[PDB]
């Protein structure tokens, strides 16, 4: 048995997430510094408003991703390492999911260090000590603690920060604007000055930007409200309202502060709003600087722990599940994620955010299959947490997956600008026949399927 209360199921009253609530959680997520960095660097190959429609773009395929992978989660409430179980072996999957959890890991320490960065500016420029690594730690330790109270806490804390958050945002848009003499039409088409790039590449900028949370909702999703004795219907416009109060979240949210990165880099040659905002003012009072830091840190907190914490403890409690427990999964996440010191990769983050899409893009497109398509959202918990069942496979492996994924992998490298849309299409697609072949030897139901409801 694989079953722990960590890993268990989410019980209906257990719940605690609705469509507001949900919204409220992705506006403040959507809310982080990298968004700066991209949207800013793409002024380069575009201007402004096309950066803007890039992100419009690329946030609504992402939403229509969410729509599928999160459907399984919402009804059944389980894990993201749990659920990839079903297409993959029961250990077959912790292939895709080690390559998944240490991405979600890597953006755990790049954004703990730019939370560090923001504590560290604040205190020296109070104390005018500067040492970072001490910062990075309690900053990494403070996280930690506060993602002790899962779901609960992130859901308070961010219902909270996106007013705020969505306040000190319209005013920095002002802050700009004015200081420069400038208006929003004005600044809208400044860029662009050096094309190359497909608008296609840009649109799939964002989007792998946020593919791993997209792929690995679950772990957020898991928490949302339900009502067990609706239809077919009813459970899609359930899925659909969910779906909708995603991409009202994280939208205005990006577009809004995404314009900031653009604008940023298009008045003053810089993507860090601090610069562009201090020399267009021409210098600013101690005070009015530490506040930005502290947005820096609301904007780290509303994102990292939600979106890079929670789905390696997840993953940790639920392959190891007497090892670790949710808490202590935590705890080992932010450990290994600081000792990657993800702060000192070469390159910028555009072609590394082209990189995440190709890589999971096959992972997304199996599991939508496999739950959608082939099995037709009939599963069986009952074999998800044991050992020998079906969903075993081959002595715990579906190398038939591992095939698939492989297979839509290398089709994928055939449309470099559309690797994503590609790679998960033919995974999609190709999961289909070989799992009418694995059909053949291995049942794609269970009788104890019956059981499902017990757990919930
Ligand atoms: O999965 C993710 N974890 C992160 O911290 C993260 C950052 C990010 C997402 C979308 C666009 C951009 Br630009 C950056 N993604
Ligand atoms: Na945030």
């Amino acid at each position: 048995s694989l079953l722990n209360p960590s890993n268990a199921p989410t019980r209906y009253a257990e719940r605690s997430v609705g469509p507001f609530s949900l919204a409220a959680i992705w506006f403040a997520m959507a809310i982080q510094v990298a968004i700066f960095i991209a949207a800013g660097q793409m002024t380069s190959s575009f201007q402004v408003w096309q950066v803007i429609v890039a992100i419009a773009a690329g946030c609504t395929i992402a939403v229509i991703l969410l729509f599928f992978t999160q459907s399984a989660a919402i009804r059944w409430g389980i894990n993201f390492t749990v659920a990839a179980r079903m297409p993959f072996g029961i250990r077959g999957s912790l292939i895709p999911i080690t390559l998944k959890a240490l991405l979600s890991l890597f953006w755990f320490g790049f954004q703990t260090w730019l939370g560090a960065l923001a504590l560290d500016e604040i205190t020296r420029l109070l104390t005018g000590f500067t040492n970072l690594p001490l910062w990075i730690v309690i900053f990494g330790a403070i996280q930690v603690v506060t993602t002790f109270y899962g779901i609960t806490f992130i859901r308070w804390m961010n219902v909270f920060a996106s007013p705020v958050l969505l306040a000190m945002g319209v005013y920095m848009v002002y802050l700009m604007l004015d200081g420069a003499d400038v208006s929003l039409g004005e600044v809208m088409s400044m860029g662009g000055e050096n094309p190359g790039m497909p608008f296609s590449t840009a649109i799939m900028i964002f989007v792998g930007g946020w593919i791993a949370v997209v792929v690995s909702i679950h772990d957020i999703v898991k928490e949302c409200k339900v009502d067990p004795n609706a239809s077919r219907e009813g459970q899609t416009k359930a899925d659909a309202r969910y779906a909708t109060a995603q991409w009202l979240g994280m939208v205005p949210a990006s577009i809004i502060f995404g314009f900031i990165g653009a604008a940023s880099m298009v008045l003053v040659g810089e993507w860090n709003p601090v610069i562009a905002i201090t020399e267009v003012v021409g210098g600013v009072s101690i005070p009015m600087a530490i506040l930005f830091q502290v947005f820096v840190l609301l904007a780290t907190w509303s994102t990292n722990p939600a979106a890079n914490l929670l789905s390696p403890a997840y993953t940790l409690c639920s392959t190891f599940p007497r090892v670790f427990t949710f808490k202590t999964g935590v705890i080992v996440s932010a450990v290994v994620g600081l000792l990657m010191m993800p702060w000192q990769f070469a390159g910028v983050l555009n072609t590394f955010l082209n990189l995440l899409a190709s890589a999971l893009g096959p992972l997304a497109g199996i599991m939508i299959s496999d739950y959608f398509l082939v099995r037709r959202r009939r599963i069986s918990l009952h074999d998800l947490y044991r050992t020998k069942g079906i969903y075993t496979y081959w002595r715990g492996v579906n190398w038939v997956a591992l095939a698939v994924y492989a297979v839509a992998l290398a089709v994928s490298f055939l449309t470099p600008d559309l690797m994503f849309v590609t790679g998960l299409i033919a995974a999609l697609l190709l999961h289909i026949p070989a799992m009418r072949w694995v059909a053949k030897t291995f049942p794609l139901f269970s009788e104890a399927e019956s059981r499902n409801e017990d757990y919930l």
